[PDB]
């Protein structure tokens, strides 16, 4: 019906919109300004890098794809388009886990913040966590390794209007565990000690001196994180582990409430009053 079509796009519109805009005063903030130029705040730089090309890439023509309901770009050009999926995935993923751990290591060693990260190793770490997310998504994609072999994937694989996925079990196993769940774990045990500390320095000021911060914001940081992705990487393993339990359907919805994550980001992240103030004299 002309109803659906017509409602769907002002959402899948106003995603990327939101994506865009919020993702892109970020950086220019970030950019313009020598009061903003933090050790660490060159990896919230990447994780705005990464949210843009996710924007400006991954949904749009996902978005047209599903309403045009066929894919009238050439075959070749799609691979490019899921090892992009892949690749922009990956790297916002460990880049939220790289600045989990940056976190942690200014808590617990107080002394050694300031000797133990620099400017020089920012930009090898960075390096390191771009060069990992793209040996999982182009190299292993585009050499033609992850392709199944069941009958519907090779009859849809031979036509120029079929994109949709069909992996194999080796990789959808593989690239799930280097995307989500190591990341998950470090990031619990990561946050975990943050909390108990938080809680130590609490008990010793009250006993001299005589905690909801502490627990709304790490719900605020591991609430939307571990509700946007977990449902879909828990099914990424369930539908090839046992037959057609899950349908297509809800596959690609799960998806698609995994590409929202990019639009809530700056919010989580970027509530400094420096970045608020940064922000209100570039608008106005
Ligand atoms: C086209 N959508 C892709 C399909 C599979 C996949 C995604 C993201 C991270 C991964 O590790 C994956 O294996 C999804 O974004």
């Amino acid at each position: 019906d002309e109803v659906w079509v017509v409602g769907m796009g002002i959402v899948m519109s106003l995603i990327v919109l939101a994506i865009v805009f919020g993702n892109v005063l970020v950086i220019t903030a970030i950019a313009k300004f020598e009061r903003l130029q933090t050790v660490t705040n060159y990896f919230i730089t990447s994780l705005a890098c990464a949210d843009l090309v996710m924007g400006l890439a991954v949904v749009p023509f996902g978005a047209a794809h599903i309403l045009t309901k066929t894919w009238t770009f050439g075959n070749f050009w799609c691979e490019f388009w899921t090892s992009i999926d892949v690749l922009c995935v990956t790297a916002s993923i460990e880049t939220l886990c790289v600045i989990a751990v940056d976190r942690y290591f200014a808590i617990t060693s107080p002394f050694k913040y300031q000797s133990l990260l620099t400017k020089n190793k920012a930009r090898v770490i960075i390096l390191m966590v771009w060069i990992v997310s793209g040996l999982t998504s182009f190299l292993p994609i585009q050499m033609h390794w992850y392709r199944a072999t069941h009958q519907e994937a090779i009859n849809c694989y031979a036509e120029e209007t079929c994109c949709d996925f069909f992996t194999n079990q080796a990789y959808a196993i593989a690239s799930s565990i280097v995307s989500f769940y190591v990341p998950l774990v470090i990031m619990v045990f990561v946050y975990s000690r943050v909390f108990q500390e938080a809680k130590r320095q609490l008990q010793k000021i009250d006993k001299s001196e005589g905690e909801h911060k502490a627990l709304k914001t790490l719900g605020i940081i591991m609430g939307t994180f571990t509700l946007c992705w977990l449902p879909f990487f828990i099914v990424n393993i369930v539908h090839v582990i046992q037959d057609n339990l899950i349908r297509k359907e809800v596959y690609i919805l799960l998806n698609w409430i995994g590409y929202v994550n990019s639009g809530f980001n700056p919010l989580i992240y970027c509530r400094s009053p420096d970045f608020r103030i940064a922000f209100q004299e570039l608008l106005c």
